[PDB]
């Protein structure tokens, strides 16, 4: 399934994802896509910071969801 | 002719270019000031992504002209 990633500038990332797919393996899509280091992103959906040993399905994510990146 | 990029962080750039110079140089001669290799940096102009294949007369950019850059 396809979601969304928004940066901090009004970027949107298109992303191709499974619900089984780890929040780090999405972090680590996210840093072949733009060069971040997965220790620098920080991601978040419907108010919630994700951890990076939970997947998709955990949060409820469906497809065409929007999460949103932060930086440290 | 001398040209201005601005950073994300608020910091103004000059460079000395040619119009027959590429995007491609362009960002060379960015790394070589700021140690940011080619492929984590975009240029915008006028609100439009420059590409490595182009050059600046292409984009007519003239003498004193702004460009942005983005990081990836």
């Amino acid at each position: 399934m396809q979601i969304f990633v928004k940066t901090l500038t009004g970027k949107t990332i298109t992303l191709e994802v499974e619900p089984s797919d780890t929040i780090e393996n999405v972090k680590a899509k996210i840093q072949d896509k733009e060069g971040i280091p997965p220790d620098q992103q920080r991601l978040i959906f419907a108010g919630k910071q994700l951890e990076d040993g939970r997947t998709l399905s955990d949060y409820n994510i469906q497809k065409e969801s929007t999460l949103h990146l932060v930086l440290r």
